[PDB]
DNA sequence: CTTTCTCTGTTTTGTC
DNA sequence: GGACAAAACAGAGAAA
DNA sequence: CTTTCTCTGTTTTGTC
DNA sequence: GGACAAAACAGAGAAA
């Protein structure tokens, strides 16, 4: 009985593998029964991945991370570098500009950072601008 | 009510964040009763994570991927490779001597390959060897 | 340990 | 209040 | 598209 | 048959 698919037929209620997803406009179709329960209750059946999501519209939105392709790109003349999220451009985009956008609130300190996670590091090792 | 934490108290049952974990010998505790909740039903807590596992003993070996360091160690002189995990270095050693274990039993092909991935998707393609 | 910078799951903001 | 999409955050974390 | 090689979640194997 | 840990697999996928 055991095998390594399920398109012979087993006893049991219309049977053939499956196929397409509804979830108010997902536009999208997994090769399997297994595949496409997990796609259902929010979760990344693509071998390796496995992760739970709170929001099923990202779900198809994070499969680009299995896609090898990048979209995006940086308009800097000699610069070739590319992007499959929006973020990582933005704040790239800064590396040529020189620009310093987060600016600590804290009266004392008066530090500048050119990338939000340091910024975010920053407040949360001092307690600055914080509560 | 919305703030960043569960220290100040809500009108509950005996609260003050959570720690340890049991599940018949793990020995780890997370640092809230969210994170400890998610280990508790194989999901790793981890922010950016969020994977589900099949056996809970391996959510504790899982951890190392979250950590920076490399303990096993390639023993040819002058490789500086390190790894986090056996089945990397068993194969790695491969390109230090040579060797291709993976032989193709199918009569016709006479393939050897290095890498057992290699060697699943040669099958795979060609369904040689398979069935 | 540091600094610099990219990735990505969730939260916040902006427009209707 | 509600969509819903665009932007931003807040970590993680790779590289030097 | 290719080849070469590493990563890691699950399966298989080996020892008791 | 059952532990349980060690090894191996089977993809994914990064690099050239
Ligand atoms: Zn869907
Ligand atoms: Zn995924
Ligand atoms: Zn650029
Ligand atoms: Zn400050
Ligand atoms: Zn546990
Ligand atoms: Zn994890
Ligand atoms: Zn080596
Ligand atoms: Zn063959």
């Amino acid at each position: 009985e055991k095998e390594e698919e399920e398109e012979e037929e087993e006893n049991e209620e219309e049977e053939c593998a499956a196929y397409q997803c509804n979830m108010e406009g997902c536009t999208m179709s997994f090769s399997s029964e297994k595949q496409l329960m997990l796609h259902k209750r929010n979760i990344c059946p693509i071998k390796g991945c496995g992760k739970n999501f709170f929001s099923h519209k990202y779900l198809v939105q994070h499969q680009r991370v299995h896609s090898d392709d990048r979209p995006l790109k940086c308009p800097w003349k000699g610069c070739k570098m590319t992007f499959k999220w929006a973020w990582s451009r933005t704040e790239h985009i800064r590396v040529h500009t020189g620009a310093r956008p987060y600016v600590c609130a804290e009266p004392d300190c008066g530090q500048t950072f050119r990338f939000v996670s340091d910024f975010s590091r920053h407040k949360r090792k001092t307690g600055h601008s914080v509560k």
